RNA sequence: AGCGGCGUCGUCGCGCCGUCUAAGCAGCGAACCCCGUGGAGAGCCGUAAUGGCGAGAAGCGGGCGAAUCUGUAAUGGCAC
């Protein structure tokens, strides 16, 4: 998995950033979104509802850019192409 | 700089004073803040300075929003 999480980013394409992600799972491009332990949930429970799957990640919106090679936070994280990856069905 | 007085004037052409205009009414609105787009990292954008940024930067549009300024208030006062 420490792989796969690098390469799902290394070989895929991902939208960083709660504005990009919402929008993916609003236009339903987003094969799933990734969230992390801190962001909240008053427009989420929205995209939980939606058939975009909602993933639930080990720590906070600091630490999930340094695994996913960016220096900044991320909150919100759809994903686009899951690429050289099975990171969905590492979702569920 | 122009204009109108006064002073000086042994030589010079300088020195001084004035050359005005309220509130109210109407118009614009800098910063801050907010809204819509945008997607920025082997980093970018700022400030006098501290700083800001995928929990959404720069850039681009909009809204809100000052002192003051502009006109009008004009046929007032001034050696009209």
């Amino acid at each position: 998995v420490d792989k796969s999480l690098i390469k799902a980013v290394k070989t895929g394409k991902v939208i960083v950033g709660a504005n990009r992600t919402i929008d993916a799972a609003a236009n339903g491009s987003a094969k799933m979104v990734v969230l992390a332990s801190n962001c909240p949930e008053d427009i989420k429970k929205k995209i939980q509802a939606t058939d975009i799957p909602v993933l639930e990640y080990e720590g906070t919106s600091v630490e999930l850019g340094p695994v996913c090679g960016k220096p900044f936070t991320i909150a919100a994280m759809a994903i686009l192409d899951v690429g050289e990856s099975d990171i969905l069905a590492a979702t569920a």
